């Protein structure tokens, strides 16, 4: 269908997006480069992407209705609200006595939920969609149907509204629950440091923490510091010799005795300098390496520090 994202880094946020949005809930859906978003989308692609139905999340809006007197019914119904999917339930309207017109009508209702009707009246008159409901001439135990969408275009509390047939003192309470949480199988207590609990197969970070596995802790700002990961913006990471670890890099440990890899980008290195009489930079009575440039003790020069001021 069409599922619009990015910022999506719940489940529950996934489902807040849009009716289309699913969200895939097993962990080894994803490899380290894929953001999080990558788990929220339409239920082909993620099928077609790997993801088994079993493990394809997607809570849906519905009616649930309750018999709890003769003229509207039912009395009581239950909506679980899904944003931008309508839930769907019907009233039948009956009358021993003679019934002059039916009003199908709702009191005040907020911004977030909208209600409309299809009324299917006596004697081959039909209306859709209209903001109340309305028949002519109900006859004797004849029942009229009026079908009664509600849809939420964001996720709410808990509340109810009434549905009323104006002139008569029976009601169909409607009570509204939010259908926007996931329902995930998971563990209580490596993966998120401590910093974070696991929820559909994400770590949801405390307060400060950030990272897939709550690895990183928040800076003021970054971690969009990542392009400061690459020496220029057309580089590779850490110039192929450390990881971007927090938007900043972790040079690779190294085996060589006396070597050490460093620098912003890991583009520097303790060993590659110009030698003389076998060893860097002269060895340690005459230089030290560093990044390529050997830096003579004083009483020598050169490039490799040879000349002892020759
Ligand atoms: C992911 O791991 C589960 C076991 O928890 C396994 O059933 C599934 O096949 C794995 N996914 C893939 C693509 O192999
Ligand atoms: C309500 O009744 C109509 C027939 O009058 C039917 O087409 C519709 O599917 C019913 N709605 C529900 C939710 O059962």
């Amino acid at each position: 269908q069409e599922c619009t994202k990015f910022k999506v880094s719940s489940c529950r946020e996934c489902i807040e997006s849009g009716p289309g949005c699913t969200w895939c809930q097993k962990l080894n859906f994803t490899g380290p480069g894929d953001p999080d978003s990558i788990r929220c989308d339409t239920r082909p692609q993620l099928l077609m992407r790997g993801c088994a139905a079993d493990d394809i999340m997607d809570p849906t809006s519905l009616a649930e209705t309750q018999e709890d007197q003769k003229q509207l019914s039912p009395q009581k119904v239950t909506l679980y609200l899904r944003p931008g999917q309508a839930a769907a339930f019907n009233v039948t309207f009956r009358r021993a006595k003679l019934s002059s017109r039916v009003f199908l009508d709702h009191n005040a209702l907020p911004d977030t939920l909208k209600v409309t009707y299809d009324s299917f009246c006596s004697n081959g008159v039909t209306h859709r969609n209209q903001p109340r409901g309305d028949c002519d001439g109900v006859q004797i135990n004849v029942p009229i149907t009026f079908q009664v969408k509600v849809t939420a275009t964001e996720c709410i509390q808990e509340q109810s509204f009434v549905i009323r047939a104006l002139g008569f003192t029976d009601i169909v309470t409607v009570q509204v629950l939010p259908q926007c949480e996931c329902r995930c199988r998971d563990q209580s207590r490596s993966l998120c440091h401590g910093k974070g609990f696991l929820e559909c197969g994400i770590c949801r970070c405390d307060t400060g923490y950030i990272g897939k596995n709550c690895e990183c802790q928040t800076q003021g700002r970054s971690q969009e510091l990542e392009g400061s990961c690459r020496k220029d913006n057309n580089s590779i990471i850490c110039s192929g010799l450390g990881d971007c670890v927090c938007g900043q890099c972790l040079c690779h440990t190294s085996d060589v005795p006396g070597k050490l890899i460093y620098g912003q980008y890991c583009e520097c290195d303790t060993i590659n300098c110009e030698r003389y009489n076998g060893q860097v930079c002269g060895g340690p009575g005459r230089g030290l390496c560093f990044c390529g440039k050997c830096r003579c003790h004083p009483g020598f020069e050169g490039s490799a520090c040879q000349h002892h001021h020759h």
